[PDB]
Formats: structure tokens, C-alpha cells, sequence
């Protein structure tokens, strides 16, 4: 289950491997992915497009 953003225009799907990590604060949750060196792509994931795997293992569970 991959973190796919993209509400109105742009096509490209973002994979769950390349991730800079925020995923907590408030109503607007900032989408951060490592592109190459250090140039991060800003976006939005509120509640409907967010996957199951990020909620259960946040935080690695044995």
C-alpha cells in the first residue's frame, strides 16, 4: 500500500520506500519524500488517501 498524493492535476504516484518522514501534526499533514540528494517534494494527505501500514507499524511492533 503506497502513499499516493495528487488531488487535482499532476500524474506521478509516490512509493512507500523514498520517505523523509513527518506524518503527525494537526489537520494538514505535510507530505515529505526524498527525491535524490536533498530536494523534498511538499504535498497533502488528510485522511482518505492515507494507507493501513503507516498506522499499525509507526513505531516497529513485535
Amino acid at each position: 500500500a503506497t502513499v499516493k498524493f495528487k488531488y487535482k492535476g499532476e500524474e506521478k504516484q509516490v512509493d512507500i520506500s523514498k520517505i523523509k518522514k513527518v506524518w503527525r501534526v494537526g489537520k494538514m499533514i505535510s507530505a515529505t519524500y526524498d527525491e535524490g540528494g536533498g530536494k523534498t517534494g511538499r504535498g497533502a494527505v488528510s485522511e482518505k488517501d492515507a494507507p493501513k501500514e503507516l498506522l499499525q507499524m509507526l513505531e516497529k511492533q513485535k
